[PDB]
């Protein structure tokens, strides 16, 4: 016969102080941007993107984060 | 016979403070785009974009993220 | 006695052929002016402008200046 | 006594021929302008300019100047 | 006695051919300006000036400068 | 008494052909331009420029300049 027993135990603190967050700031493609093109023959799919894109400004006044996981298996 | 136990225990407090988060900016796709084109011949799918897209401005005050799994397999 | 002769003589042909004047573009100010202040203390005139401005686009087809001038001064 | 003369003579063709004038593009300030400012203290006049300005794009078909002048003095 | 004369001639003939003028492009300030400002103090006149200013695109397609002058004094 | 003479006399023809004029191009300022400034203290005139300025594209399909001048004095 089997006998099997499991027990985690935590009490931990994850913690961030500020006093004050300031004066966060962020250009992209503040510059122009150009594209000419002629007699251009594709025989296959295209993507294409011109400009700004997929820019972020995250800014977790906390951001903490915690992760945690638990297998447990038997045959 | 077969005798099996799971006892996960937790207290964790994932804190943040902040007294004042201020003043963020963000300027994406600031300049300008231009895009010409001439005697173009596609024979397959096309995807374009032009511009300013996908721009996120996360701020969350908090963003105290946490996370957690458990799995328990018998066969 | 005074005896004063004056005989200015011209044909002059100022001439410009085009056959197709096309296409012209002009984009000033394509991009983004932004302009912050604080605490500012003037104690004299001010003159502010802030964007497109006294932007020309002269575009004579002909364009074909003449000038002349002619004194003639006795004491 | 006193005998004076002036024969000025001119023919002259100033001439300019174009078969095609095409295809002028101009693109003054494509990017971005930004000017922040914080506890300035002036006694005296101020000009200030931000931005595009005073752009010209003259495009003269022709653009044939001829100029000419003429003084006859006598005391 | 005084016996002056004055024979000026011209017949001179200023010539410009094209066939074709094409394709003149012109990016002033295409980039990114920026200017920040903290504590300034003046006692006198300011001039500023930010971003694309006085930009020409002349495009003559004749172009064909002519001058002439005559000064003819008697004291 | 007094016999003076003049005679000038000009046939010249300044000439330019061209078959075609093309493809000129012309990117001033092209790059990032920042200027930050902190605790200045001026008693007298300020003039400041900050950007792209000044910036010719002349292109005189002719640009066939001709110059003459002529003086005659007597005392």
């Amino acid at each position: 016969s089997v006998q099997i027993v499991y027990k985690p135990v935590d009490l931990s603190k994850v913690t961030s102080k500020c006093g004050s967050l300031g004066n966060i700031h962020h250009k992209p493609g503040g510059g122009q941007v150009e594209v000419k093109s002629e007699k251009l023959d594709f025989k296959d799919r295209v993507q294409s993107k011109i400009g700004s894109l997929d820019n972020i400004t995250h800014v977790p006044g906390g951001g903490n984060k915690k992760i945690e996981t638990h297998k447990l298996t038997f045959r």
